[PDB]
């Protein structure tokens, strides 16, 4: 296993100036001819010419139109093409090759592959080497001239980067298209698409240069009517980057293409973005509400890459977070502006503090700029993406909007058309930091620790108030637990957005303030504070940290009701919940350990329940926010606070807490579920695919959340509401009716009903699969078997496999069955999947990420299955490295 190190970076001894491709798609094979106009770089030391080339069938290779003989002049081991230096020229030369590949049987979905009836490429990060020989690394910038030929019947639409400069007929019912893309680009941004595609189109005129940009969105003919929202999101994305960042699109045309088989969400190939179908296609009749936020973010994400990723690219893959973390940040700013709901920001924080915090306290923990990798695909992580985004967002919090836009502009102008590192961005921000602080002595050298230091910082507080002097103090410290990456952790630059709430009237006591914590501990003092305040800390979640507010539940309730910041309210609620959960957990645990005949449980705080009722009944309060407060924290958030987690005890704990709150508020829940119906399920714009109301969708989220609570509680005659719910035109509703019916005898009745509604739409069926997979059923294992035999079968579609299994993995009581059969089931799916798709195989390993946080029995069970997987003779490099790191080997 070759290990690559960040410290070992050095420029290539070679240069690739021009790439001339001929791609020749036939029924049984695809022939790829490539001419590389190359040169010798100043870093050259007469070394062998080594190309990346994975799974290529060599017909012939040449240097300056002279054939190379195998063995005497070169060797090829199906991974590297090694041309001995004595046969390598010392000036400008041309390398050429003709190889054969087979997209039809490429089920790894990397390189060139077939998705249903569409030929499509995926080259990031190391996919281009699976198409032809190349020095497959992002710092090898080249010009591209690409010709694609194919059967005209089967592949009328041909697409690649750049401008289409020629179209021509070919004898035998074939045709060709030539694409010239003069601007330099890394090879992972190369793309090609061939198929019977249908499209929607529009013309966008840029804000400043008034340039006409042709926008095209593609899909297979059957789903062409699901492209409308995507086109709207693209227009929105272009407008936002113009309005916020002052950035216009520089090309004549932008294509978006949806394919059914895709490993991730989408890919930002220059002028040819390629999407997972579930992240581009939607209709109000055939999609759940989440699809609309999903498509908005993903279309937005790929578009913002055009500057942060494409025009300013990476020096090496260790700088991945520079384009991904920064683009997610831009996507988040975009989404918050478009949705105009507080739940947008809350949803990102909810994701980070559950999934990413878990990762960062697991053996897989890494900094957003990793120090090493075996398979780069294994580091496209929530750490690199989402913690990266938070690190990028903190710049904005520190600098403020005005100076952040100035610093960002410096970064773009100074690095446009070039490769860049994380240091380059921090430099640009430091320039704005100097301007803001009004002295050239200020620097952001400490901030670089955010890129290099792994683990989640812990921030705790102590408060003091002197009523006589009207003086308030906030004593703060930070701490990061040592791990396998850093022996000693250093204090980070932590920006703490704070407010001070007057507990008597709920008003703000000070103006907007961001405390800059740069030491291990500090004391921030405030004068002229009339009364003892309740601190509103880390407003907007201003830093990716564990917050320990040290507030009483009384104080947290007051913030929940009266604070102005959405997150702090949300977090105060979260902290009240966590305290309750941890208390009841230990009480349940001690009773189990000591085998007690009787014991007591601490009831849920009555004033807390009163506060929930208060908010729920407030008509001016946000429906989305309401759905969060009636929901306990994510299991993966909770586990970060519990050692040797007994999943049954946690399940017991949650059930007790929900029942306590339900026994008081169920009537309020039902009353709200009925009153929200009119606005939530309004059909006025059901046939307008460009009209999306995120507030209305939040109301539906609240209704479906309340319905779930009422169903679990077996509320009187709630089954009637469930039946009526199944007749709703909105998929979010009638799929909800399926999952909540799990607690009734009518489940399999709705199972068949919803299946018939879903079966004729590829994406809708996959949502149905997720709904079934996540169903709280005692017979879920029998149900999964039914899905495998009747629906899933032999499908190699990642959307299909992930839909069937991943939701089930979050079933706290059933997946973590003490027999370990849940662990055995997924390990079998992982090993099975690994034979044709290593990336998705590692994706299916997500349940095992918390293995060492569980009780000793469940630890042993998970560990056994992972060791079983590790001993599979044909295990991929991706899966092997992932499991080796996860199990600390
Ligand atoms: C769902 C989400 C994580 C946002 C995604 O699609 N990421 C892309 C990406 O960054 N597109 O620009 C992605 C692309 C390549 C690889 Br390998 C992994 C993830
Ligand atoms: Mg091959
Ligand atoms: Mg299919
Ligand atoms: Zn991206």
């Amino acid at each position: 296993p070759k290990i690559h190190y960040r410290k070992d970076y050095k420029p290539s001894g070679f240069i690739i100036n021009q790439v001339t491709l001929n791609i020749n798609i036939h029924d049984q094979e695809t022939i790829v001819r490539s001419v590389l106009d190359m040169d010798i770089s100043k870093h050259n030391v007469g070394e062998d010419l080594v190309f990346d080339g994975v799974g290529l069938k060599i017909n012939e290779i040449s240097i300056n139109n002279k054939k190379l003989v195998e063995g005497e002049e070169y060797t090829y081991d199906n991974e590297f093409l090694t041309i001995f230096s004595k046969f390598v020229p010392k000036s400008k030369f041309a390398f050429s090759s003709e190889v054969i590949i087979h997209p039809e049987t490429n089920y790894a979905l990397t390189g060139l592959y077939k998705s249903k009836n569409i030929i499509v490429s995926q080259c990031e990060a190391t996919g281009f080497r699976r198409i032809t020989f190349f020095i497959d690394r992002p710092d090898m910038m080249a010009k591209y001239d690409v010709t694609v030929t194919a059967d005209k019947e089967k592949y009328p639409v041909l697409l690649s980067n750049g401008d289409k400069v020629n179209e021509f007929e070919i004898p035998g019912g074939r045709h060709g298209a030539r694409f010239n893309d003069p601007p330099l680009k890394p090879c992972y941004l190369f793309a090609v698409v061939a198929g019977d595609l249908k499209h929607l189109s529009a013309t966008y005129i840029t804000k400043y240069t008034k340039k006409k940009v042709e926008l095209y969105v593609f899909s297979e003919e059957k789903y062409v009517s699901k492209l409308q929202w995507a086109l709207e999101c693209l227009k929105k994305s272009m407008a936002f980057d113009e309005d916020y960042f002052g950035l216009e699109y520089d090309l004549s045309r932008l294509n978006l293409v949806a394919v059914s088989d895709f490993n991730v969400g989408a890919m930002e190939n220059k002028g040819l973005n390629i999407f997972n179908a579930n992240s581009l296609l939607a209709s109000k009749k055939n999609s759940i509400d989440f699809s609309y936020a999903r498509i908005l973010t993903v279309v937005g994400h790929e578009y913002f890459h055009q500057y942060t990723g494409n025009r300013v690219t990476l020096r090496d893959w260790f700088q991945l977070t520079l384009k991904e973390g920064l683009t997610v940040h831009r996507e988040n700013l975009f989404s918050e502006e478009m949705t105009k709901t507080v739940t947008t920001r809350l949803s990102h924080v909810d994701l980070l503090r559950s999934v990413q915090f878990l990762e960062d306290s697991s053996p897989l923990s890494h900094p957003i700029r990793p120090e090493s990798y075996v398979s780069m695909e294994n580091f496209y992580t929530t750490t690199v993406y989402d913690k990266g985004s938070e690190v990028m967002r903190m710049y904005l919090t520190i600098l403020g909007e005005e100076y952040y836009k100035k610093g960002f502009d410096i970064y773009i102008k100074k690095n446009d058309g070039n490769t860049a590192t994380c240091e380059d961005f921090n430099y640009a921000m430091e320039q704005a930091y100097k301007m803001k602080k009004a002295d050239n002595s200020a620097n952001l050298n400490q901030y670089l620790l955010w890129f290099s230091q792994s683990g989640t910082p812990h921030v705790s507080f102590k408060y003091n108030y002197d009523a006589e002097k009207k003086q308030y103090s906030i004593h703060v410290n930070q701490y990061t637990k040592p791990d396998e990456n850093q022996k000693e952790k250093k204090p980070l630059f932590i920006p703490i957005s704070v407010g001070l709430i007057n507990p008597e009237n709920g008003k703000e006591m000070i103006s907007q303030t961001t405390l800059e914590l740069t030491k291990e501990s500090d004391t921030f003092v405030f004068n002229n504070i009339a009364v003892k305040p309740i601190p509103s800390l880390f407003r907007g979640f201003s830093a990716p940290v564990y917050i320990e507010d040290q507030l009483t539940d009384e104080e947290r309730i007051l913030l929940l009701k009266y604070d102005s910041d959405a997150f702090v309210r949300y977090n105060s609620c979260t902290n009240i919940y966590m305290k309750q959960i941890l208390m009841n957990y230990n009480e349940f645990l001690k009773a189990k350990n000591e085998k007690l005949e009787s014991f007591q449980l601490t009831p849920v705080n009555a004033q807390f329940i009163d506060a929930i009722k208060y908010l729920l009944e407030d008509p001016h309060a946000d429906a989305g926010f309401k759905s969060y407060i009636v929901s306990l924290p994510q299991d993966r958030y909770i586990i970060n606070f519990v050692s040797n987690l007994d999943t049954d005890v946690l399940a017991d704990t949650k059930e007790y807490i929900y029942k306590q709150i339900g026994d008081k508020l169920n009537d309020v829940y039902y009353k709200m579920f009925k009153s929200l119906e009119a606005k939530a399920d309004d059909l006025t714009y059901f046939n307008d695919e460009s009209h999306v109301d995120f507030d209305q969708m939040n109301m539906r989220t609240l209704r479906n959340t309340l319905l779930s609570l009422l169903s679990k509680a077996q509320y009187p005659n709630i089954l009637n509401e469930i039946i009526e719910h199944s007749k709703s035109p909105y998929p979010s509703n009638w799929l909800t009716s399926l999952s909540v019916s799990a607690y009734f005898d009518k489940y399999f009745e709705l199972y068949d009903k919803t299946y018939k509604l879903s079966k004729d739409d590829e994406l809708l069926l996959q949502e149905w699969l997720k709904t079934v997979s996540r169903s709280d059923r005692k017979d879920i294992y029998e149900i999964l078997k039914k899905l495998e035999n009747e629906v899933l079968k032999d499908s190699k579609n990642p959307n299909d496999i992930r839909a069937v299994y991943l939701p089930f993995t979050n079933n706290l009581r059933r997946f973590h069955d003490i027999s370990g059969k849940g662990y055995k089931l997924i390990a079998e799916v992982i090993t099975k999947t690994d034979k044709f798709n290593p990336m998705v195989a590692t994706q299916l390993c997500e349940p095992f990420k918390l293995w060492n946080k569980l009780d000793t029995k469940r630890q042993e069970l998970m560990l056994n299955e992972m060791n079983t997987m590790l001993q599979e003779p044909q295990i991929s490099n991706n899966l092997k490295e992932y499991l080796l790191r996860l199990t600390n080997k």
